[PDB]
């Protein structure tokens, strides 16, 4: 009983108790949440499969620490190990494929503005020249300033990985390209007149403009000060008709067209330019883990050594903890990638933000519970303490949202 341990002298056990029961509760809250209000655009924008996957994976994780704080029973020690190593399995591999859309949507994303202005502007798929002499290639990309012929084919290799010979590829000058897209944005957001134009508008609207800063420069699209404003009250036909009149459309007019109707429709009709899967796959990797652990029951059976004290040795835990650290590696990776993306109310920073505690955790769990000599209840705090914070960043804000606010939603 938890109770005499804690009258004993010892308030660890009741403490595991009690967190694991808050979290019960918690997650048992905001799944219901997302059942009543399943239809609501906050919970319909993402993927509802996924995140029952997430939800469950983490409710696994509080109950470990009632096999961690058990009666001694032989399948216990049994559900201790299949539960450790599947309930973050669960959480971050149906996590992964998430953010590993995210990121696949985002990089197609940055597909469409490269043939944009690569139809708009051009392309060289050798190293050239600009109009102030300095070594450039693709679209419009600088190497380097140093008048070395020698100085930007090093550059070069380093930014494409590999022996180019001052020649790259389609592909390869997209990727220095998506750099310049990106330092280009960092540039807008850092311009108080072109900053709010490009937060109101759609994604395809916003590489309109990126085009037309890479023409002009941001100094010159801070100039259509009238049109600017028409396009953030959202006023496409009337920007089309003022930005018509311009000296920059007289100057050239086949661009222009071309980017002007972008602003208009807020499509790429100017310009030539699965669910199901992710749940099989997160399967898979679920399943591998489950192959892990098998495979440890086999190789060392788990046997009995309010405390149950199972044999497990360290590879009967090294072994999960490494699959789940890659799990954890690759996440964090597409996360990282996809911060900034608003989709899904800013949906992705909280993501991130999850996986990058997580990192610490995992990282803080290795010498910790290998040097500990109280390790299941450094394990019963481990895992609900990592549920927790995907359960308080990841969920919380969208619960907050649907609940506190839904004039927002
Ligand atoms: C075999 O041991 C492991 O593989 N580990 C030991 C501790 C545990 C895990 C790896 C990552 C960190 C951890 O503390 C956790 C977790 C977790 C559990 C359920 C839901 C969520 C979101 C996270
Ligand atoms: C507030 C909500 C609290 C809910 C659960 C608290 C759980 C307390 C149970 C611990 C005692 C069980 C026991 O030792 O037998
Ligand atoms: C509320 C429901 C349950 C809270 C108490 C759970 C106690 C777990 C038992 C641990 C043990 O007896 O070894
Ligand atoms: C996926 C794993 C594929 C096959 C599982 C085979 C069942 C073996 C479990 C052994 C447990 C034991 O008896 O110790
Ligand atoms: C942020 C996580 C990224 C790291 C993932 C790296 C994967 C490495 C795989 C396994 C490392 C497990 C460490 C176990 C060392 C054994 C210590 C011991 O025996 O006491």
């Amino acid at each position: 009983s938890p109770v005499q341990y804690l009258r004993w002298g010892d308030p660890a056990p009741i403490a595991a108790v009690v967190f694991a029961c808050l979290g019960l509760l918690a997650t048992l809250f905001v799944t219901v949440v997302f059942i009543i209000y399943r239809d609501t655009p906050v919970v319909k924008s993402s993927s509802r499969e996924l995140c029952y996957i997430i939800l469950a994976g983490i409710c696994l994780g509080y109950l470990c620490t009632f096999c961690l704080i058990a009666k001694p029973k032989q399948i216990y020690c049994y559900l201790q190990r299949i539960g450790i190593g599947l309930s973050p399995a669960m959480s971050y591999s149906a996590l992964v494929t998430k953010t590993y859309r995210a990121a696949r949507i985002l990089a197609m994303s940055k597909k469409n503005i490269f043939e944009m202005l690569r139809i708009d502007e051009g392309l060289r798929l050798k190293i050239y020249k600009d109009t102030e002499g300095y070594y450039t290639i693709g679209i419009g990309h600088l190497l380097t300033k140093s008048p070395s012929l020698n100085a930007a084919k090093s550059e070069l290799d380093k930014a494409i990985g590999r022996n180019t010979n001052g020649v790259i590829t389609k592909d390869e000058a997209e990727k220095l390209f998506n750099q310049d897209v990106d330092a280009a944005v960092r540039g807008i957001l850092r311009n108080a007149k072109l900053k709010p134009v490009y937060d109101s508008l759609d994604a395809v609207r916003r590489a309109a403009l990126i085009n037309m800063v890479f023409q002009m420069g941001e100094t010159g699209v801070a100039g259509f000060t009238n049109s600017l404003r028409m396009l953030q009250q959202k006023r496409w036909d009337e920007a089309a008709v003022n930005l018509a009149k311009s000296r920059w459309y007289n100057q050239t007019p086949n661009r222009a067209k071309r980017v002007i109707t972008t602003f208009r429709t807020g499509t790429w009709d100017a310009y030539k330019i699965s669910a199901c899967a992710q749940l099989v796959i997160a399967f898979i990797l679920i399943c591998i883990q489950l192959g892990i652990i098998v495979a440890l029951f086999i190789m060392e059976p788990p046997d009995i050594m309010v405390y149950l004290i199972c044999n497990t040795t360290n590879l009967g835990v090294v072994a999960p903890l490494g699959y789940n650290g890659l799990l954890i590696l690759a996440c964090t990776f597409y996360a990282f990638k996809t911060r900034n993306v608003p989709a899904n109310f800013n949906e992705a920073k909280y993501i991130a933000f999850t996986m990058y505690t997580t990192c610490i955790i995992w990282l803080a769990f290795v010498p910790i519970y290998f040097g500990s000599n109280y390790k299941i209840i450094t394990m019963c705090f481990s895992v609900s303490l990592s549920a927790t914070v995907a359960l308080g960043c990841m969920f919380v804000p969208k619960v907050y949202i649907i609940l506190a606010k839904p004039e927002r939603n």
